[PDB]
């Protein structure tokens, strides 16, 4: 019953036109455990370590730098602007383990789509 799955699905695509610019300016592995009800219902990562990056099921095949639990449809609400990650840190929906800063660049870096898109060109 997960939303957050087309998402996920969706980002391995666009690692296509951002991938290697994000790789270079975060550098860093991101686990996500998203809960249906109070129980897990899907885990992902976010391997941003080398190349364009890996979207994979399940844990991270490695040790992750940072894991973020929220709930799927929290995780909604944050992919729609609808919901600051800060916001929902502080108010408890979304949890955060590791290294916090580096989940806070993945966000800067994505939400200006130009500047890494445009680096992603060979011409
Ligand atoms: C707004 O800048 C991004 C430009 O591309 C967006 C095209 O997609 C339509 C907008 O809907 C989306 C799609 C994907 C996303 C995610 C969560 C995957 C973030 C992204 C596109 C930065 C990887 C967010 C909104
Ligand atoms: C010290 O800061 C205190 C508040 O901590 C907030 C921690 O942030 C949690 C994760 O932040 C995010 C939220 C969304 C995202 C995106 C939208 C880029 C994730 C995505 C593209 C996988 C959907 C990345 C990081
Ligand atoms: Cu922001």
């Amino acid at each position: 019953k997960l939303q957050s799955t087309f998402v996920f699905e969706e980002i391995g695509r666009r690692l296509k036109d951002i991938g290697p610019e994000v790789v270079k300016k975060v550098n860093a592995v991101f686990e996500w455990h998203i809960t249906k009800g109070g129980n897990i219902g899907a885990k992902w990562t976010i391997d941003l370590k080398s190349g364009s990056g890996k979207v994979y099921q399940g844990p991270a095949k490695g040790a992750a730098d940072t894991t973020i639990i929220l709930s799927d449809e929290d995780f909604m609400e944050v992919v729609l602007g609808k919901l600051d990650p800060q916001k929902a840190f502080f108010s408890g929906r979304l949890k955060a383990r590791g290294n916090i800063m580096l989940s806070q660049k993945l966000a800067m870096i994505l939400k200006d789509y130009a500047k890494l898109g445009s680096e992603n060109l060979y011409f």
